[PDB]
DNA sequence: TTTTTTTTTTCGTCGCCCACGCTTT
DNA sequence: GGGCGACGTAGGCTGACTC
DNA sequence: GAGTCAGCCTATTCTTTTTT
């Protein structure tokens, strides 16, 4: 929520920070929450540059010791978006999180573009009736975003129409680089508006084919925690809920579980750099099953939701 | 779709172009959908050159931020083929899709080499009637292309006969490999002539025999995910209907089931993933098949119901 | 129907082409239709050896895109031996075709056997009667080859005697692996004399009795999987016309399956059913076929094979 | 003239089988 | 009705025999 | 009395469920 144009100053022209600009970095609280290593490699900045851009970010960044008295009254104002249902909402304790990655892995027929269509339209109501207002982000990188699945849940949560249809940016990333470069455009688009959600759908679908070969293993998961690194700062800069969506595999060894695997793509890389994880799974119909996977605060239990006509739902 | 010569500009000399259109890169949106690491990995192409190749491809191709009414619009205009039955019809509203993969698993005789020559011969229809107003790609890996299927599917329409035959390319993968190779040299026949399918009559047919399991599990499906993706990358660029065709395998045990011979598609989770709609074709009666769209993120989970016929899937 | 001995040049020494001979590869075709990954398996080729082996074979047989106007007129030479009969040649449009899979399922007594007696006969009358023009190969499996009933049809269409039965080779399995490398010197007589049919009957015999049990169910299936894709190796090279006998398992779900399941299912063009009728008149409806309708028929077993 | 540091990273499902058993004036 | 077992368990070396 | 020829740990022990 601040550009940098109150970076330019006291001792920095705009020229220096005209750099910063193509680097990457377009917010004060983005050059903070980066290293003196990352910044000092940008052509133009000096060590005096560089440790003076970093002393005059921290003027405008909280960065010390608060007690846990001020971070509870801080997270007790928290936006949490709504998904459609009523049984997935209780599970956990209000919706989808903002400044949070909240993975959502699963299989297939399972629902994990399904919530991510019902909540690029429910993080667009008033926050006194669901999500926080404000436009949404598909990154869409496996070619499935219908927006007439926008249209059919905004007609039961009484948004009109092209006004939803509107307010969501949608890209799609082609490979596994242009999926990384799709974020320093989201970082310039989200500080001159306000955004409060970033789907990024099979976050790890262009990467089981572009690695492969046990050869490029560490090269691909020395990529894949850059992603959910800068993923991460777009989630502590504006506070806008990261939904990502995710893959499965089948470990074929011994059972050591008596059944079917599904073990999620993407290491302890994904798995350690995740708030939420959601483990949605198949049911009778078109009842599906959401257990929690993984959270800091919330019960390992199991929900109930249904595929409506409607995205998601009871 | 414009060729890669088209690109051949701003210090691009005529020896990368050539250099790039014999790593199968044929295309401008095939040297802009490729990552850095792999434009690394070809002859003559250094840093420098692959930063360059990739700075003027994206000015090119379309790559950014756009909102979700000008993708509305660019959606509505989506060529839908027929499919030869009404009933299939409705369940699919409207018939095949441009621009993406359409899976047809189901057990044999069930009609995925019908549906597979009941569409060769719509797409070559004007788009009143539903069609393409294209040619129709058929890379078949077992050997049942019967072209005297696509000559009575043109009588039923109405097309000549002579003309409907000539439109059809064809061409047989005789390896787990070569079948991906059928797909390099597709990109070419298609940067030229207007094709607006791309039939493969067994994706996942030669992946088995050509690969053990276990032991080869992991290495066949990072092949089939680099044939899948090549399938992926031909529908994203050309905008055709990459329609595809699954076998079965039967859940022997474990799967803990009860009805008769449960069975699942071979492929595993990459098939799975990859295939935007999959479609399940199950036997009734004599000549009456079913249709039960197993996967897709637009289609309600329904149930349609078509015949062999003599002219080709019907009703 | 090339020799891999063609393939020796530029740099393809008879170290090389020897090499290839003890693998099974023993046409020019036989190595452009084997995937990059089985050729370093082979002792002696390591990394560029194998990727100049298929280099220089692409050039001799081709694989690539042609138009569908020239293969109907590839589909047009299609010899279509006649299996001895007129209800069940009008069944199938002209008997059995060449260069495609053919089970022939059913039960005990149907006549799996007596069509395969007839197609070892037919398949050397001139082309005119409806015949091919070539020699038969028997690969016999159960033990059931009697060579006294293709010589009491070979006295029903003129032909002579001890030379209708101077054309059909014989094998008997034994193993189901030894079932397998019988396809491995069936390629060796395949490229020097004509030959127009591989009756292979009884398959998927030895392998309900072989491999037992749901713990080989895959190994059985993988081990049929090649059976039939070696199967399908000579049926493309040499247009010959190979015919397959099914068995059947008893459905207990609550009912003839033939045995294989899905591995033998789905590698098959056509797919017979013989079934038994009254008296010495059976039934054959076709299973699966991919051009051809689902219709049956009847045709009946006479002192002189398949007859009406 | 010299004087050795420093680990990283998971990925991939497959293959159907086997018939039983008379009983009722 | 009821049935399961399958890498990529390498490699260096203890059991064990083999001369 | 070392040569092949070998059969297994250097490390343990989670999943977790559908499908008719
Ligand atoms: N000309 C025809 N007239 C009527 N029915 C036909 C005709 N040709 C084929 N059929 C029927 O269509 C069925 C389906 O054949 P096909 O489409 O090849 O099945 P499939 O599922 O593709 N088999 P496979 O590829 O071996 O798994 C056949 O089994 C016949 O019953
Ligand atoms: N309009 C609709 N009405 C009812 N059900 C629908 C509708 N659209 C989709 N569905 C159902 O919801 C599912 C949507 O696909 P989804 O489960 O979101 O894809 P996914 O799990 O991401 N699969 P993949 O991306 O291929 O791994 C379908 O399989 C249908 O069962
Ligand atoms: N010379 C003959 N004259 C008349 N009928 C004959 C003659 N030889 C055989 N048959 C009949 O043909 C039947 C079928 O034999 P065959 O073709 O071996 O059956 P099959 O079902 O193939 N046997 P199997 O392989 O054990 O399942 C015999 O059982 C006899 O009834
Ligand atoms: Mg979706
Ligand atoms: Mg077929
Ligand atoms: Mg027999």
């Amino acid at each position: 929520p601040q550009p940098i144009s109150r970076l330019e100053q006291c001792g920095i022209n705009a020229n220096d920070v005209k750099k910063l600009e193509e680097a990457g970095y377009h917010t004060v609280e983005a050059v903070a929450y980066a290293p003196k290593k990352e910044l000092i490699n940008i052509k133009g900045i000096s060590e005096a540059k560089a440790d003076k851009i970093l002393t005059e970010a921290a003027k405008l960044v909280p960065m010390g010791f608060t007690t846990a008295t001020e971070f509870h009254q801080r997270r007790s104002e928290i936006i949490q978006i709504t998904t459609g249902s009523k049984e997935l909402d209780k599970l956990l304790q209000g919706g989808i999180e903002t400044g949070s990655i909240t993975e959502m892995f699963g299989e297939f027929r399972t629902g994990k573009t399904q919530i991510c269509h019902t909540l690029a339209v429910t993080c667009q109501l008033p926050i006194d009736r669901g999500g926080g207002e404000g436009k949404a982000m598909y990154i869409d990188t496996e070619g499935t975003f219908r927006p007439e699945r926008l249209l059919a849940v905004a007609e039961r949560y009484g948004l009109s129409g092209s006004d939803v249809l509107d307010n969501v940016a949608y890209a799609r990333g082609f490979n596994t680089d242009h999926q990384t470069q799709l974020l320093y455009q989201a970082e310039d688009m989200m500080v001159e508006s306000r955004y409060a959600l970033l789907i990024v759908d099979s976050a790890t679908a262009l990467y089981r084919t572009d690695y492969s070969g046990r050869g490029e293993l560490s090269a691909r998961q020395m990529h894949l925690a850059r992603f959910l690194r800068m993923l991460l700062r777009l989630a502590d800069e504006f506070g806008v809920a990261v939904v990502i969506t995710n893959q499965v595999v089948a470990q074929v060894d011994g059972a050591a579980m008596f059944a079917d695997p599904k073990k999620p793509i993407g290491g302890n890389i994904i798995a350690h750099a995740s708030t939420t994880r959601l483990y949605l799974r198949k049911g009778r119909g078109e009842t599906r099953i959401c257990k929690i996977y993984d959270s800091p605060c919330l019960p390992e239990a199991e929900a109930m939701f249904a595929i409506n006509a409607d995205g998601v739902g009871d």
